[PDB]
């Protein structure tokens, strides 16, 4: 029987080089493998323990002597019983011939089908091994810490272009007709980043510093790829220069996989992407589409250094490389594509991370992983964005040049190595001398949530106090504290608060103070009574004495504290009274977000008139801006992003000029059979307005089912779901669940849109209750999809009756179903809504 | 101090003979000063007179005897729990002797509309006017005056009331003496009454006008607010007609010299049968031959018949205890339909009786049903008897007894029962004893107790084998087991044999199994003629098919009552699972040749229940498939309908049904034809004639637009026609704008633009259709405490709200949710009759879906 019994593999045997040959028939979903694993023992062992799942092994041989396999499916491991005691430092070669099936679950070595522009059934195969799927494709030591070289050999038919990490060495025609493609030996790399593609593609290539960058897409979609290649070159030159370590490989391939459930990964030389995420069109694709494609290439590019070159010893440190890439996603962009204004997106991404972090349901970023399912739990965007946030707090604290130095030093000292997060902190610790220890970053990582810094200005000294930001414990953080002050003197400095209480002596007496410049520090600031009123006043006099980043932080910070009671809700609306003099998109959108949250929460309770007073108040503040808005695309990215916001708010709440302009624009587009171009920044608005009439709805539906453009399709879906006809709404969720007119993938987005407004509110949660089993069958538990379905449907419930109902439903399923992340998070949200209403509903009547 | 009476019921020892009540009510202050002079007699020996009194502040209590002018002071005892007051007598009450008890008191005129209640209303001259009336049934008389508040304790009443010169004061008996007092007030005195029950005493102090007609000796009169005395012509005309019928049929002339009917100017006003002072809510008596519809004409005719039949059945022959309340209430409900077929044959009210009976049969076949005759002990148990179910089942038992025996034999036993027990208190069994004088004792009415004492009704399975008709009997119970369940079933049967030889008869299944010897072989057999019998009839496969085929050949070989009974039965059995749903739709495939209203509305009812159930679940193609199939049959009947008020009441009702269905579903013309009518009515600023039959159909069509909805909302708050106001409300609640629908419910609960009384009708209308199905149930859950504050726990309203919002749920997820909500309220509330029944209903729906939902795809 099997000898080793543990999740992780023994440290005795170590892989050096991998010789993998695969013959996959794409029409059928089978593949014949041949793995020659060249290892070296370090400890005296009689057996080799490594991973293997869906494999029917023909002959297993140790080297020439045929060995034997032992099985352990619980850990997904296999054992080879050696004829001799494997001696220390001795190289050994182990061959395994196997039979396996090409995956359908879009995981590991997967396969699918599609229809060409010529309407011909075409086959395609690809890989997605992160975190534990490499073992399904080939028997191997599937652990990141087990870096080795890879010689990959793929047998394929003529029509198909076979791809892999490294460049192709030789393509030889076999006697059966099939071509055997051989690939250059890989650099020292972990099993998970190993990739191989088999598909009928076309290319778009641009050479740089001998390294050939190419974009692989389906021949019918090789026209939209043009922007992506141009972007990749720019960012590759940026990264190679920033990190000061040249890109290792002689090729860099980015690939648009022709499926919507495609596995998008940072594969070393074979960057995978869902077809849609790279298709940019300079004439139609909006600012949302330019920023999205630009963000994705930059993310999977920063991974080539932070995740491929320098790899984590184990998954418990995944937040580091995913956090580092997400920071380079926003960093590199503000350096080379400065006009995009991608900081605004990071600022909003940060704001959301903070609300999900404030919850008792929150989890600390640095947490030890041992369980099989605990590894897939590390794949949440919360850890990635909090991780990215604390690298911004670090980068802003110590110089931009001091930060880069430690980055270059870490990548050099760890090139082709496996690390623990602390090794980046150590690389930082060499500040030219060792100033502060990295127990600071350990306060942030090791404990859940973030802090509330309480400022009190008394003359020339500002009394600072920190505490756990909780909604309702001895929590202590090491916080850098940036701050700007005002005979019109603009002074800014930084201070480290390591203790529960502190103070900052000022050079001169100042009128206003704003702690946390551009919110760069992952915290919420609460000023004392007269200090809130100081900024509130200044915002009304001249707000430009502060940045848009600084301004939107006060808007978010006042509106968060208003929920928790440290500030009354009247003060939140007293701050935003300055909006009549706001022209920069970042604060305007944060206000509109905040106000829309209060609106819907109120509306769902049925305070329809009070809720409308909230929107007539906000409209009266954004009236000039709303009136000044042009129904075009002529403007800077941030300015056309503002256009979309302002026109979506006024048209949603049917405010003066709006609806009629959109309705006129809609009727014209309809008469023209949808052939007459509409500005993209007004598209969704005009569509939403038009779907409010049976004729327009039936028209839009008919265009959604016909059109090519997925970006336009999404805008049509959002519109069709914004309708007030509950029968139309129900049918959408029904038809999407069956995959009738809409893919099951767009279902979550529908349920989220349906339940956002009064007609479909109860309907969406009813749908989640009645189709729970079908939903759980189609999307597994813990799935991103099932987590937004429960959040989308329940979030706007603000009654004890609703809380009892949500709780009762989730108990009646399973005890494992009630004790879930998304369930216990949703129930915590309804409770907080119940609380926000008891604190803040009373007053409202009298002042809105 | 120690009370001498621990029991609920008053002792038999002291019995009242005469009461002399003097009252001075100040309607502007809603307070009254009273004086009672009870002439009692002792049958047993006692030191304490135990009677009833609540809300009273007693000043002086004095006691007299036999041949003594002098009044001895006596002390009162309190016991608020049973509403009782004990009088500690100075002299021992010696059996046989008569004594006079006198009590002077102060009290408040009721805030609510129970006992001696008061209210104000506005004039046609924008002036405020005060009014007072009574509602003593069941335990309220004790709130107005200290008395022996039990229906058995019967006495004569001398009521005297001091009122302001402008108010017209009324009571049971005609006025004897009105004498102007020195202060400018009038002291009205009414002649000594007949031997009557305490809950039947009445008096009204109101500024009203009259309309009178002297039928023989009796001056019948209708009293109303001066501004609405013109609309009581039909009311009187009808009352005079029915009074000739009842007196003649009962063979006992009305004992009073006058018969007064009054339209109380309040919506909540206590509507009852007080001898000679029949009270009714204004709304229920106002009728106009032009502006009013069919239901309106029927309602006012039925409500007059009911309160009138009660003068004999309830007033002249009252029941000893509240446990026999179903006897007189079912008898008045039976005369409500009987008299109307006798006089008002044109109304075709037999159709309304059939439907009521169909709806009774459904609620009575649930496990939550309780037998009509069950021991009443407390006030809660007394109020439990005030449900229309015991009345309607009772009405159905009397129809079955009238049909089994002759119409002439039913009349003999009736006249016999009244004559013998006139001015006496009765036990339920005395009616059956009078019937047992059948020419003598040919059969026992121990048959009737098989019906009264059991819950539900029987399922009768029939099997034809040559010239032998095999009968079986079992409790019609819906799945989800005691064998004491046996009924003495009167079996009416109709057939056809050689050359259309139409034969009919009766048999009595007093055993589990039986056999009927048929004359010859028959092409078909039909059991329970005109559904006179309170039961369901199932058939063996071939016998069901024989009737199904005959309905396709010539269905008029059967009555319209028989034809609607078969549509009910097949569909009911299809629920239980005794017949596949395929058979039910095969029977109704005969409907292409159906011209009678009764079968059409019943087909529609059963079909609208499936549609609504399928629609609340996602099955919206099946739901449309069902409606297009029904439409295909009824096409001509829909197409032949003229948008008018022309024709007989029956064919008028048909038009309303056929066109209401056709617009609801939007089938061809209907909608456009209604929308044309709506626009024209809206164009004339709502000052144009809409035919009452097509009115609601027209209103609903317009209400589907923001323009229409708003025009209608404006007309609701403005106009006076409460009948038309209700037609507008149904339409406003028929809207598909979730926001408009919520606003309606929220408003009626805060009493904003719609009064709180209409909330239950709103909640039910919102909930019936997809847009507001979840919205109405959510509203009931969220606003539950205000709902239960406003309408008490156990009221008809709260049952109505619970039924309406839930009945369309057919998922286990929905069933758990409903349970959980009520379980989280209280286990005292979760154990209510209406909640248990609500969950029972969902459970039965889930079972109906699991039985018939899957095969439905393949047909319709
Ligand atoms: C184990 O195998 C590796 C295979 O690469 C051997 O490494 C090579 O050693 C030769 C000298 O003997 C060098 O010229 C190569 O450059 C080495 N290659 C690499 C990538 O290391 C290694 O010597 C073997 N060890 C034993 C114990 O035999
Ligand atoms: C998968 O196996 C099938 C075996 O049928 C191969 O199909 C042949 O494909 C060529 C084109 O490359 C056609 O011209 C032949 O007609 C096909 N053969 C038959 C018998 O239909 C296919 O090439 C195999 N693919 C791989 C990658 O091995
Ligand atoms: C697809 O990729 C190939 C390289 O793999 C590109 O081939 C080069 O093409 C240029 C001209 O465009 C020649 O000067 C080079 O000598 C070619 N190199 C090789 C290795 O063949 C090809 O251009 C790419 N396709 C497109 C449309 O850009
Ligand atoms: C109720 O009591 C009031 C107050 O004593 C009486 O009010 C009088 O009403 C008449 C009209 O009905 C007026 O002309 C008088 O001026 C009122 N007087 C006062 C002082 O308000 C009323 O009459 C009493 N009613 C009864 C039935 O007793
Ligand atoms: C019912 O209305 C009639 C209307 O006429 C009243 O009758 C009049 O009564 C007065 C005495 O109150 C007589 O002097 C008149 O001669 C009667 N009118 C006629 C035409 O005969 C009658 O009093 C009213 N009754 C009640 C109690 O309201
Ligand atoms: C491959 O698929 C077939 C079904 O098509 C299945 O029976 C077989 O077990 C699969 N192979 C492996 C190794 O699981
Ligand atoms: C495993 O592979 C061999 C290849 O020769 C095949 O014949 C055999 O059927 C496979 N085993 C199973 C259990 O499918
Ligand atoms: C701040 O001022 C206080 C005296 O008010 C003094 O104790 C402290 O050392 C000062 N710190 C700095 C850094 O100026
Ligand atoms: C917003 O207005 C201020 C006014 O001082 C100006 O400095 C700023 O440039 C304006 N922003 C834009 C985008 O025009
Ligand atoms: C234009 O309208 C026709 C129907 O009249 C439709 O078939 C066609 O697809 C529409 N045009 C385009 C480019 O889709
Ligand atoms: C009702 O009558 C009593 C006297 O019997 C009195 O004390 C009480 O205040 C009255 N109720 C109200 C509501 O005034
Ligand atoms: C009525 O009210 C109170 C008792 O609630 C009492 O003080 C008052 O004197 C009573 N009135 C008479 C006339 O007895
Ligand atoms: C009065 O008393 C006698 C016995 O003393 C009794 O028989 C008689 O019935 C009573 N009077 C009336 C009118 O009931
Ligand atoms: C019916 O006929 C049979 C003869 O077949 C006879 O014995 C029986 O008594 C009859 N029963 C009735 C109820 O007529
Ligand atoms: C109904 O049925 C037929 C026509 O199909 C006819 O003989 C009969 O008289 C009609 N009944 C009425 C009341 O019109
Ligand atoms: C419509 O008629 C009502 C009276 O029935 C009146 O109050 C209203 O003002 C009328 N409107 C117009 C515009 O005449
Ligand atoms: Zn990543
Ligand atoms: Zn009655």
């Amino acid at each position: 029987l099997f000898p080793w019994a543990q999740i992780r593999l023994p440290t005795a045997v170590v892989p050096l080089r991998y010789e993998l040959s695969l013959h996959p028939n794409l029409t059928s979903m089978t593949f014949r493998g041949s793995v020659t694993i060249s290892v070296q023992a370090l400890q005296v062992t009689w057996n080799i323990i490594l991973h293997s799942t869906g494999h029917n092994i023909s002959r297993v041989t140790f080297m020439e002597k045929q060995a034997e396999i032992l099985e352990y499916a619980y850990h997904g491991q296999i054992a080879i019983v050696a004829p001799e005691a494997l001696l220390a430092g001795h190289n050994y070669t182990l061959k395994i011939e196997y039979s396996a099936n090409i995956s359908s679950s879009y995981y590991g070595f997967y396969g699918f089908s599609y229809t060409d522009e010529s309407n011909e059934k075409k086959y395609f195969a690809a890989t997605q091994f992160e975190p534990l799927a490499a073992r399904s494709a080939f028997p191997c030591f599937d652990e990141p810490a087990f870096k080795a070289t890879f010689i990959i050999k793929i047998i394929r038919d003529e029509q198909y272009t076979a791809l892999s990490n490294m460049p192709k060495k030789s393509s030889v025609v076999l006697d059966d007709g099939l071509v055997q493609d051989e690939f250059s030996e890989s650099v020292k790399m972990s099993t998970y980043l190993v990739a191989f593609i088999v598909g009928e593609m076309k290319n778009l290539s641009q050479d740089v510093n001998g390294t050939l960058v190419s974009i692989y897409a389906v021949p019918e979609k090789i026209g939209q790829v043009h922007y992506a290649l141009e972007t990749t070159v720019k960012l590759l030159e940026f990264f190679q220069n920033y990190f000061e370590i040249q890109y290792p490989l002689k090729k860099l391939d980015l690939v648009a996989i022709p499926d919507f459930e495609a596995g998008a990964m940072e594969n070393w030389g074979l960057l995978t992407f869902r077809e849609e995420t790279l298709l940019y069109d300079s004439n139609t694709s909006s600012m949302a589409d330019r920023k999205l494609v630009t963000k994705i290439i930059a993310h999977e590019l920063a991974h080539q250094w932070f995740g491929n070159l320098v790899t984590m010893k184990w998954w418990n440190d995944l937040w580091l490389n995913e956090g580092f890439a997400t920071f380079m996603e926003y960093f590199s962009l503000e350096k080379i594509f400065k006009e995009l204004s991608s900081y605004e997106d990071f600022l909003d991404a940060r704001f959301k991370t903070m609300k999900k972090d404030s919850l008792n349901s929150s989890h600390p970023i640095s947490s030890s992983v041992q369980s099989s399912e605990q590894i897939e739990e590390m794949f949440d965007s919360l850890s990635y964005f909090k991780g990215s946030s604390l690298l911004l707090m670090l980068k802003t604290y110590l110089s931009e040049d001091v930060f880069q130095h430690a980055v270059v030093l870490y990548l050099h000292n760890h090139s082709y190595a496996s690390i623990q997060s602390d090794d980046l902190w150590d690389s930082f610790n060499e500040v030219n001398q060792t100033l502060d220890v990295k127990r600071m970053m350990k306060t942030w990582t090791l404990q859940k949530g973030f802090p509330l810094v309480t400022v009190q200005k008394k003359g020339k000294e500002l009394f600072i106090q920190q505490e756990r930001f909780f909604l309702n414990t001895s929590y202590l953080w090491h916080i850098p504290l940036s701050y700007v002050t005002e005979n019109y003197s603009k002074y800014q400095s930084v201070s480290l608060l390591d203790k529960k209480s502190g103070v900052i002596n000022l050079t001169e007496e100042v009128l206003w103070v704003k702690v946390n410049i551009n919110m760069n520090g992952y915290y919420i600031v609460h000023y004392a009574d007269d200090d809130w009123e100081a900024l509130i006043h200044q915002l009304k006099i001249n707000p430009y004495v502060l940045s848009d980043k600084d301004r939107a932080n006060l808007i978010n910070n006042i509106f968060e504290l208003a929920g928790l009671g440290k500030v009354p809700l009247k003060r939140a609306f007293d701050l935003i009274n300055y909006l009549g003099n706001e022209n920069h998109t970042a604060p305007i959108t944060e206000a509109l977000f905040q106000t829309d949250l209060i609106y819907n929460l109120l509306e769902k309770l049925g305070y329809m008139d009070l809720a409308s007073r909230l929107v007539t108040r906000v409209f009266k503040l954004l009236q000039n801006q709303i009136q000044q808005q042009t129904w075009t695309d002529e403007g800077t990215p941030s300015m056309r992003e503002l256009r979309s916001a302002l026109l979506e708010f006024a048209c949603t709440h049917n405010l003066g000029n709006c609806s009629t302009t959109a309705m006129k624009l809609f009727d014209d587009w309809m008469a023209s059979n949808g052939t007459q171009s509409l500005p993209t920044d007004v598209m969704t608005t005009v569509f939403k307005v038009g779907a409010k009439t049976d004729k327009g709805w039936s028209f839009l539906l008919g265009k959604y089912i016909s059109i090519g453009s997925e970006a336009e399709k999404n805008k049509i879906l959002e519109a069709l779901a914004s309708s007030e006809d509950v029968r139309k709404l129900y049918w959408l969720m029904k038809s999407s669940l069956n995959g009738d007119n809409f893919r099951t993938q767009k279902l979550s987005f529908i349920i989220r849109t349906v339940g956002r407004h009064f007609p479909g509110h109860l309907l969406a949660w009813d749908f989640v209750k009645e189709n729970w089993n079908k939903l759980v069958q189609k999307f597994p538990l813990g799935s991103y999809t099932i987590q937004n379905i429960v959040a989308g449907s329940t979030y706007l419930f603000s009654t004890k009756t609703h809380l009892s109902e949500v709780q009762a439903f989730f108990e009646n399923q399973s005890e494992a179903t009630f004790r879930l992340r998304c369930v216990q998070e949703a129930l915590e949200v309804i409770q907080l809504n119940i609380q926000w209403m008891e604190k803040n509903l009373k007053s409202l009547t009298w002042w809105l």
